[PDB]
């Protein structure tokens, strides 16, 4: 295939690659004007019997691989929430591709576990959550883990809530099928809660119910408590409440100071959603919204959002962490080692066996940027939203339907659905800008996320003037 | 802080300790002579306010990082099943790293999909799969995505079965709780299957029962057809079976073609689980195993295994994508697009939200060592399994108490099984080589798995003579 020294050519002209790529993504269109289907004409239909030559291999991510990429990295990226990438995390997964170690358990690569039990630690600490997330605080029985995705995270607090639950049930009534117990379960969120709330509890088969907000878009604990009520009238059981800091449409915030004494009350496992917003909490300044922190069971964010480390990186701390093991616990003696009882085996705090070191990236980051500058960047970052939301403010053809707290502005055109619905169609054409919208009540909005850890003010009002330009043409129509 | 000609200096160190890494790794003591809690007080509490020095983030791979690896990429790693980077793996996902673009949908990041589609045809084909696992065969209702491992690909397989046969029974109960009816469900595997299938089990609550395996380890059809009768009288409801090709503990294959004939008349959901063998079906003359493949609904195999991708990468094909995205489908506003219902995204075919570009490496794999060279691949680590088993055959003290396939061999000291025990405790005081246990009937066994592949003769002699080594102290006793 290839042989070291060649590697290192190669190697080296791939670092050169993507040092252009990152540094003039602005030049690119956002958004491919592609045709669902369009590359398999373009690629052979079997596999090369002989090697490719590297020259074509390479040659072929312009030709026909970067014609259909989203450029997520441009500063002219505005959909979803950020996805950020940086030298440092580049560097970090570099290595640890290289080492390609797995660490189901201790024992199967300590460092792989070890390292990422330290930095769980240290990234706890700089979000202000709660000592007994720490796995080395004496008074915690709980810890960081990492996982791939949020929506995996809010998955494994839904299964750990139920099979704790079901157990308790089943103490009282050893001849009820855990499936059977199952049923009577009820789980809860905002109705602006993310939609991998939903798919949790599909996958899970547990009863989800999706509550009312208040006039900031917020779940209070008027509306839990109500539906609590209800649905013990009924005679289902409460078993589950995630609240959400950050909501995906509008960035709203779950008032956490209400839900929280409910839920401890109650005795519902509490999950908060911080995605997007847990970044922000780098920051002391945001953490108002992690009022009541302390009431929850588990606690997920995305550094693969804002953070600057590429995608896969969620964090998962949960108060529990035996609660967590007995949810997932198998023992095959083909896994078994010397240190199962003292070591920390990651394997029982996540849905598969293997997983990989993904914390190299993380230490990378974290080092390599400081927590001051990465505090400049969520506050820059913020600023940069500021501005454009103020553009937006300021245009008497336009209004913002909900609060800007961080780095996502909401807005819309007067007038019906319609004309937003077409600007965003316009703006499509040309692909200078990816945005997309979501609804609030009956209302159409249109999301534009600050990204880029490089936005600037020229950025900002580049795209606000496109935006600007397509709402011209439409109401010109 | 690190600017873009900084990342440019440390990309080229990068690469360059990973070809050194790499091409030396030999010389490293496989397992790290380290106590669980070994990390922590070699590293500051907190994170650092300000940058770090590059220097010292380097220095620190060698004087932090590597004393708790297990060297994974060491021809003398012969643990678990391999997992395997390579160079062309590396430079593959460094550019997806720094495009880190998300294909939730085909709109977040068409390429990303659409590589990820053809290159899933490719290894359809390589692997000799049907043409219903193809996405673009005419008739096909199927197709192939990748997943991070075979655990979460068997969850997968397991709640789609389940969520069709439950859809099914609320037609004649149109009343029950979807939960209540999933208690009446029964799930089978092998005695050998892999602990992901119990973990399954736990995890979907549906029950899971093990069958027992012929003199060759292999799950045979009047097993199942006895399970399933016994079951009916019983009440209960069969909707699943995971066949293994290639089990943990010794490599069996269960008997396909009679479990085929049975899933299909009986209605069973049949899912492949072919994590380290299915490699080995890169070459026709070990496609015999894969005989009834036609019956399965579902099928997994590990490239991060065998095939020389770096971790992670599983590939998961189904026949009836459909079923699939019963399973998970969410229809929220801000995740549609104008392509919605004809392009495919992949957030149906998978438990969470957001998925990577993984099949850049995939395809740069295959397309760097080419067919040919993976199936020399293939055969050169099971010719120097071969050599292994012919080691061990030659010495009466041992014994092989199961065949040999591929590249793994398992054996054991002929006597009480605290000899062979007392062998592998031998072997770990050194750690100059890596091996683990397993259990068949009620014999301790040691693995020998064949890994790197620049595993060569003199490697493999050198690492029996360890074994004799320590079974001539041991012996003497
Ligand atoms: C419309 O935007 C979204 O749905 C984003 C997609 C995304 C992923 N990374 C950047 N943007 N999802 C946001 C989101 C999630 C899903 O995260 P994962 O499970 O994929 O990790 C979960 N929770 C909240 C509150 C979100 O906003
Ligand atoms: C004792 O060794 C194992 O359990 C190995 C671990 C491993 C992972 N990569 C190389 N070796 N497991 C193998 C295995 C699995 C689990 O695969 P993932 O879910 O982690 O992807 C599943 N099925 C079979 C048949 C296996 O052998």
């Amino acid at each position: 295939s290839m042989e070291p020294e060649e590697y290192r050519e190669r190697g080296r002209e791939m670092v050169d690659y993507i040092c252009q790529y990152l540094s003039t993504v602005r030049e690119r269109r956002v958004t491919p004007d592609v045709q669902p289907g369009y590359l398999r004409a373009q690629l052979p239909e079997s596999a090369p019997e002989d090697p490719d030559s590297w020259d074509s291999i390479f040659g072929d991510i312009e030709r026909i691989i970067m014609p259909g990429v989203v450029h997520w990295q441009s500063p002219h990226m505005h959909a979803y929430y950020p996805a950020l990438t940086s030298w440092p995390s580049l560097l970090g997964d570099m290595l640890a591709d290289a080492i390609n170690c797995l660490g189901f358990t201790w024992a199967s690569s300590p460092a792989c576990t070890e390292l990422e039990m330290n930095v769980m630690d240290w990234l706890a600490k700089m979000l202000g959550l709660p000592e007994h997330f720490l796995h080395h605080h004496p008074s915690s029985q709980g810890g960081g883990v990492l996982q791939s995705t949020v929506s995996e995270s809010t998955l494994i607090a839904l299964l750990a809530a139920r099979k704790n639950k079901i157990l308790e049930m089943k103490t009282s009534e050893p001849d009820a099928d855990e499936s059977s117990l199952n049923a009577r379960l009820v789980a809860y969120a905002s109705d602006q809660a993310h939609s991998s709330v939903e798919k949790a509890g599909l996958i899970s088969l547990v009863k989800m119910k999706f509550l009312p907000v208040d006039d900031n878009f917020s779940l209070r604990g008027e509306a839990l408590q109500k539906a609590i009520e209800e649905d013990k009238q009924r005679g289902l059981v409460p078993v589950f409440v995630c609240a959400t800091l950050g909501t995906t449409g509008v960035c709203a915030f779950d008032c956490l100071s209400e839900l929280g004494p409910i839920c401890a009350r109650e005795g519902l496992w509490l999950h908060i959603d911080a995605a997007y917003a847990g970044t922000a909490f780098l920051c002391p300044e945001f953490r108002g919204f992690l009022k009541g922190i302390e009431y929850a069971d588990s606690f997920t964010f995305n550094p693969s959002k804002w953070m600057m480390v590429h995608f896969d990186c969620t964090g998962f701390w949960v108060k529990d962490k035996y609660k967590l093991q007995q949810t997932f616990s198998v023992n095959p003696i083909y896994l078994r080692h010397a240190n199962s009882g003292v070591a920390t085996d990651f394997m029982h705090w996540q849905i598969p066996l293997s997983r990989r070191f993904r914390s190299v990236k993380l230490w990378f980051v974290i080092r390599s940027f400081g927590v001051k500058n990465l505090q400049a960047h969520v506050r820059h970052g913020t600023e940069m939203a500021k501005y454009f939301e103020s553009l937006v403010r300021n245009d008497p053809s336009f209004e913002i339907p909900a609060k800007r707290h961080l780095g996502l502005v909401v807005f819309r055109l007067k007038g019906p659905n319609s004309l937003t619905e077409n600007v965003l169609k316009e703006i499509a054409k040309a692909g200078r800008l990816f945005l997309i919208p979501a609804t609030i009540q009956d209302k159409l909005i249109i999301r534009f996320t600050v990204t880029s850890q490089f936005t600037t003010r020229d950025d900002i009002l580049r795209d606000w003037n496109l935006i600007r330009d397509a709402a011209t043409l439409i109401l010109s129509q």
